[PDB]
C-alpha cells in the first residue's frame, strides 16, 4: 500500500484539490468520471499481477489501475495540476501506508510530442528507472533521470510488491509534470 507523494501523482493532486467538492476543471472531470477512489490513493492496486500488470490493466485504465472509483483519473487532459520538472535527475518518492517486500518500482513516460488527447496507454510508454528488489520501506525514493523533453507528460511509476518473498500485487501511479 502506497503512492507517490512528490512530486504528488495524479490522484494526489486531486485528492488535495478536494475530493468531494474540487474546484480545478480537471478534477471537477475526474469527480464525474469516478473519483470516490481518492481518498486511498494508497490503494491503486492489483491483486495477483507478477511482472504482467498489461495483462490486468486494460489500457485507457493505467491510472485507474482499472478502478472504477478512479475512472476520473483516465481522462486525456492537458491540463491535469502537474509540477514542474527538467531533464535530468529527479526525486520520486513513494510514501507507503503498508511496507511490502518489493521486485520492483519502475517508471516510465510519455514520447515527445505526446498530446494527452487519448486516454493512456501501454504503448505509450518508454522504461526511465528501475529500482531494483527491496526490503519494506515506509518511504521509497527512486532518483529517477528525466530524459529530453518539452511540453507535459505523463509519468507512469509502478510499484511490483515480491511474489516471491511475499505476495503477488501492484501498485499503480500516474504522475503529471511540465518540461516548460
Ligand atoms: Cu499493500
Amino acid at each position: 500500500h502506497g503512492y507517490v507523494s512528490s512530486p504528488k501523482s495524479r490522484v494526489i493532486q486531486c485528492k488535495e484539490n478536494g475530493i468531494e467538492n474540487p474546484t480545478h476543471p480537471a478534477c471537477i472531470a475526474a469527480k464525474a468520471a469516478g473519483n470516490g477512489g481518492l481518498y486511498t490513493p494508497q490503494e491503486v492496486a492489483v491483486g495477483g499481477v507478477r511482472d504482467n500488470h498489461d495483462y490486468y490493466i486494460p489500457d485507457g485504465r493505467l491510472c485507474s489501475a482499472n478502478r472504477a472509483n478512479l475512472f476520473g483519473m483516465d481522462l486525456a487532459r492537458n491540463d491535469w495540476p502537474a509540477t514542474s520538472v527538467t531533464p535530468g535527475a529527479r526525486e520520486f518518492v513513494w510514501t507507503n501506508t503498508a511496507a511490502h517486500k518489493t521486485k520492483y518500482f519502475r517508471y516510465y513516460i510519455t514520447p515527445q510530442g505526446y498530446d494527452h488527447s487519448q486516454p493512456l496507454r501501454w504503448s505509450d510508454l518508454q522504461l526511465i528507472h528501475d529500482s531494483g528488489p527491496a526490503d519494506q520501506e515506509w518511504v521509497s525514493t527512486h532518483n529517477v533521470i528525466l530524459p529530453y523533453r518539452t511540453g507535459r507528460h505523463i509519468i507512469y511509476s509502478i510499484w511490483q510488491r515480491d511474489w516471491d518473498r511475499d505476495a503477488a500485487e501492484g501498485f499503480y501511479q500516474c504522475i503529471d509534470v511540465d518540461f516548460g
